[PDB]
DNA sequence: CGGAATGGAATG
DNA sequence: CATTCCATTCCG
């Protein structure tokens, strides 16, 4: 029973085809978005149902990631890795 | 009108008699003062707010353009009190419709 | 104090 | 569960 949210966000990460915009780092424990406006007009409407950059980053932060501190936005969550799909089942979205 | 909610609620918990011992209008009405910071956070904010923290209250005032208002010390017995004052010039003691005029820095 | 990261909870 | 607004927290 894994979010919609984390499947797609892995997926859009994992996905050459967006690698311009959205990728892993090179060690895989964390990922990279480029060019903000760009990505926030023309990715994130094909995956969600808005274009707001800070509607993706609030969902971040709801499911435990945290900002990597350095146009360029690194996020990062331990149980969020390349190639490793299952762990995606151990990312839970915070309550009250 | 369209009045943000911190606004409508600092100035009901300024103008409010039961709360004056902490927080009420100055003299004149043109500004107001904080007393005793630390019960003030712990016994008033969070009936108001949602937290605790004079930093947070602190940090919605200056959000919203209110600026210190600035006591000069001098020598003395000069004992203290522990008083902050504040001061926005459409933030007005029985005039609460002048609020419509006061607006958050954008993010 | 104020830029920026994260959170509450009403609404979708 | 997702999206939005803007409040709260963190930290220089
Ligand atoms: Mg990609
Ligand atoms: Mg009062």
């Amino acid at each position: 029973n894994v979010p919609a949210f984390l499947t797609k966000l892995w997926t859009l990460v994992s996905d050459p085809d967006t690698d311009a915009l959205i990728c892993w780092s090179p060690s895989g424990n964390s990922f990279h978005v480029f060019d903000q406006g760009q990505f926030a007009k023309e990715v994130l409407p094909k995956y969600f149902k808005h274009n707001n950059m800070a509607s993706f980053v609030r969902q971040l932060n709801m499911y435990g990631f945290r900002k990597v501190v350095h146009d360029d936005t690194e996020f990062q969550h331990p149980c969020f890795l390349r190639g490793q799909e299952q762990l995606l089942e151990n990312i839970k979205r915070k309550v009250t």
